[PDB]
RNA sequence: AUUGAAAGUUUUUUUUUUUUUUUUUUUUUUUUUUUUUUUUUUUUUUUU
């Protein structure tokens, strides 16, 4: 959904509140739609029937769990995604420059034959071998308030610099949250599993 | 005749072991079985 309003005028920069005014004004030609024939397989599940003009759901390696759709995006993730990250070395810099290699990190033992994909949640997990049990937690975190604060903003520079000083704080606070891991005073091969662990267990930071 | 279905949250694990209601505590301290009462009264060592 695109959203556009004027941002400033030659002699004049309009204040963030007077944007999203127009922005959420210019927001009802979203919900005006038209009418459209056609079949998505619910889910990625099963043949249905429905018209069968087209051939039905693509068969899966595992059997027939696969629709088109999410046969696509595990076409477009098979090179790229967690196993891109697993594959990675981060680097640290900082006073003394530190790397993480999550191949060389991870102490999750297994054959050769074995896929680190499908056992990714386990990794993340901390699951050191594969007989362990092992809970996994999620965090998700939002800041308070932050609407009605940005359109109680004096001016778009105001507005800007708070952003900027939200994302790169919180961005902060993770890397020094690292560094109090990395600083534990005990072996570094522990340490480096855990924050290998936790790198690879973060979908989106930042704002 | 629900998009549509058929699966026991089940098996398995003794709230058990250690510990003496025990030590000390004399039913004794005191009190004369005495106290008033005469073994007394009557009787001729004696006759034909």
């Amino acid at each position: 959904d695109v959203k556009v309003a004027d941002f400033a005028y030659e002699n004049y920069v309009r204040n963030y509140k007077e944007v999203y005014e127009d922005m959420m004004s210019k927001s009802y030609e979203r919900y005006l739609i038209r009418d459209e024939g056609k079949v998505y397989s619910y889910g990625l599940h099963r043949v249905c029937d429905n018209c069968g003009i087209r051939p039905a759901v693509n068969r899966s390696d595992d059997g027939e769990y696969l629709c088109e759709t999410c046969n696509l995006v595990r076409d477009l993730s098979k090179n790229r995604g967690f196993i891109a990250k697993y594959k990675s070395k981060y680097t640290l810099y900082e006073e003394q420059r530190i790397e993480i290699s999550p191949k060389e990190d991870i102490k999750f033992k297994l054959d050769k034959n074995q896929d680190p994909t499908s056992y990714a949640m386990e990794i993340i997990a901390g699951y050191r071998t594969t007989s362990d049990s092992r809970y996994i937690a999620l965090i998700k975190a939002d800041g308070n308030n932050a609407g009605k604060i940005f359109g109680n903003t004096v001016t778009f520079s105001e507005y800007v610099d708070k952003s900027f000083r939200l994302d790169f704080g919180v961005k902060k606070m993770f890397y020094d949250t690292l560094l109090d891991i990395m600083r534990a005073s005990s072996d570094e091969s522990i340490k480096k599993d855990l924050v290998s662990r936790i790198l690879l267990g973060v979908l989106y930071l930042g704002g």
